[PDB]
């Protein structure tokens, strides 16, 4: 194990090979980690666990650190499989150990493990737990961040905020602290995390952070359930969350599409040029949804002021990958963004209008659509380049 | 080149490496071919071409077979890129050569190539073209099979029906004739082709085949644009098309789903058991949409009497891959099929009802949904197994 601070010991699990989270909806390109902590004062407290597949390693490593019978309290900030998956394995050795968690946590913990006979202790915001030596744990309820059972645990004296998922990122490294890792790679994974997971709950992030800051509690470190431990200016990740939650957007336009014969692709490239030559301030990214990483697309959309989505008509409907991605954006609930649909068709078409409607349903302020028949000739590409001009002038953050 | 029959020479292109058709919406696991034919009587006629990427090889191989200036007529049964892609390359050497095709073909050919100065000859059903030696070509319009410009060309005397896409399949082999290849692999690719491409136009297949059979024209061979040439009982592929077009279905149920933590998967496996123990006559297939081949899924759905689609609730909506696949099935327009939605949720759910509605929009006759919270315990799995029982009894093709 690794010493986090004083009597705080990291007993989690690094996952270098992991590439798929939430099934296949979140690609972890730089691996991930599952942070579990063992506090050893007068009382011994285990905070969260690890993935189920590493349950055997978790219990064995935990034995080498401390006798399982000497563990007093178990804390579950979150009952998702990647944090409470090894719970059943552990409770088999110490079934009488009390479990501190939220009321919703009992529903989620029992929902996965089916061991309601366990000794649960429902906690709510303001509740405290003495561990001796003048130190105590303070619990803060954070429902829908990102789960109904989510909560944070604060350790007095050491000033360590166990935030679980919050302020975490999927980044695997042998070093434990934020000031010991690559800053660029760290920022990319942090932003990648919020944009794909916490975006729809942005309206709850600001008020909750304000509430926690209102407690006037000192924060020396922020120990999340994923990635590094924030010790050097740990409040920096909290500030980013404040910015990201405020309907974050840069002067950027993201264009993505699906194509069978590149007709729609040629439209996208023409649109980008029309934008770039109209507003040099705007950064432009283009992705083929079939050839690109879905999570990178969503991260840019989160950063963008507006997007253009392209699709060709296939059997009177839009292409499946485009339909699927739009369905996903509807769940993320992006705010204060604009959208414009485009694409090519053969005869009757109809996929472009279909897509435009669903983008509006997803919450985007819709501009006019751009349509073309078969492969665009020189005259058609002028219109597509013109469409980019019209979009750039409309979506301008400032004059000129 | 290879001799098909008498003065008919195959001048197409085999594609062993090809794995993606229509972008990435049709996986060609056994490669494919692009059949082009050169008829050499008193007149010389080229029927269709090949993919654009093989244009340089096509024109070069064609030169070795015949002088390009000695080619009298060019026939385009279909103006899709995989058949008329090398047209521009060829017309650059012989721009004065007449092109025979449908009225819609001119719109599609010009739409891709942008060379309207070419000498087009609009043809319609019943039109003939003399090539000498008592032989002539007969044109038959087949709109929406699968394109508005689609048509077939019949050669009298030799009794060869150039059907283009119709009765074709994506199967690459060094041997040219159907009686020279693996029959099982051939049938799989043929059924795979119709189910994924021609399903929505099934209402047009029967009447068109009836019309062609009404001409009382002899059929010795059927030369398609993809795969083998039917010479040994060539009308066998036509009979399959008659069966497949009549809202084809076996006593079979296809179950597919997407899952983040296998909760929905455990429901699917439980449902399958409940069905298998209720109706042994039914064949059952199960697929994870994230781990399976999309085209194999659609082929089974085409063969099935009904399907069960599973999804967990993710951000108040369904999983993208499931939403995307449902969008695709809506375009295929399956008929006389039944559907039942299921899936797991965390708290409020809603993805199951959402999916069930879209399945009904896709044309499926909807049965009751099956829902579960978190991971199903023993009592929950009984319900899922019970749901399979209720589905099996309802979807029974015959009593008991
Ligand atoms: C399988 C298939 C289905 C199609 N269905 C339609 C359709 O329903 N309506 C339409 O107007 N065009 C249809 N088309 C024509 C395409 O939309 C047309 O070729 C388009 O310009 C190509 O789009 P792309 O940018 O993806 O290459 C279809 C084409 C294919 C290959
Ligand atoms: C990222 C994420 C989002 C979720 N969103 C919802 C939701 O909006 N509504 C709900 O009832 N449950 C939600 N859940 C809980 C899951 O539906 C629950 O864990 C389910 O039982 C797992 O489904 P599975 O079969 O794919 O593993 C969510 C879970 C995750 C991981
Ligand atoms: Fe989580
Ligand atoms: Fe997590
Ligand atoms: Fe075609
Ligand atoms: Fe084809
Ligand atoms: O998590
Ligand atoms: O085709």
């Amino acid at each position: 194990s690794i010493v986090v601070k004083n009597n705080i010991h990291w007993v989690g699990q690094r996952d270098w090979e992991v590439r798929d989270f939430h099934g296949t909806e979140y690609k972890t390109l730089r691996g991930s980690s599952y942070n579990s902590y063992l506090i050893r004062e007068e009382k011994n407290v285990l905070i969260d666990t690890v993935k189920h597949k590493f349950s055997r390693e978790f219990v064995q490593n935990l034995r080498n650190e401390i006798d399982l019978a000497d563990i007093d309290y178990i804390v579950i900030n979150h009952a998702e499989e990647d944090h409470a998956g090894a719970l059943t394995e552990l409770m088999a050795q110490i079934p009488d150990t009390p479990i501190y968690c939220t009321a919703n946590a009992i529903d989620s913990i029992n929902g996965h493990h089916h061991h309601p006979e366990w000794n649960f202790n429902v906690v709510k915001t303001g509740d405290t737990l003495d561990i001796g030596n003048g130190k105590q744990l303070i619990f803060v309820e954070t429902p829908m961040l990102h789960w109904p059972d989510s909560m944070m645990t604060y350790l007095t004296g050491d000033a360590v905020l166990f935030s679980n998922d919050a302020f975490g990122q999927h980044y695997c490294d042998e070093h434990l602290f934020n000031d010991e890792v690559d800053q660029t790679e760290l920022f990319e994974q942090c932003q990648r995390y919020y944009a794909n997971i916490l975006t729809p709950f942005s309206r709850l992030v600001t008020p909750k952070i304000t509430e926690i800051l209102g407690f006037n509690l000192p924060v020396d470190m922020i120990a999340t359930s994923h990635g590094v431990v924030w010790r050097d200016n740990p409040t920096q990740i909290v500030e980013l969350y404040l910015k990201w939650a405020a309907d974050y957007q840069e002067d950027r336009i993201t264009i993505f599409y699906d194509t069978m014969y590149n007709n729609t692709r040629m439209m996208a490239d023409a649109i980008a040029q029309g934008i770039a030559e109209t507003d040099p301030r705007v950064a432009v990214k283009i992705f083929n949804v079939a050839r690109s990483d879905k999570n990178e697309i969503l991260t840019n959309v989160f950063r963008s002021k507006g997007v253009l989505v392209g699709t060709s008509t296939m059997n009177n409907v839009m292409m499946p990958k485009i339909a699927g991605l739009v369905e996903e954006m509807t769940g993320l609930r992006f705010r204060n963004k604009r959208a414009s649909a485009f694409g090519s068709h053969g005869w009757s078409g109809g996929a472009v209008d279909r897509l435009s409607t669903r983008l509006q349903d997803a919450g985007f302020e819709m501009s006019l659509s751009l349509k073309a028949k078969w492969r665009p000739d020189q005259d058609a590409l002028k219109l597509c380049r013109e469409h980019g001009r019209e979009i750039a002038r409309q979506w301008a953050l400032a004059p000129l």
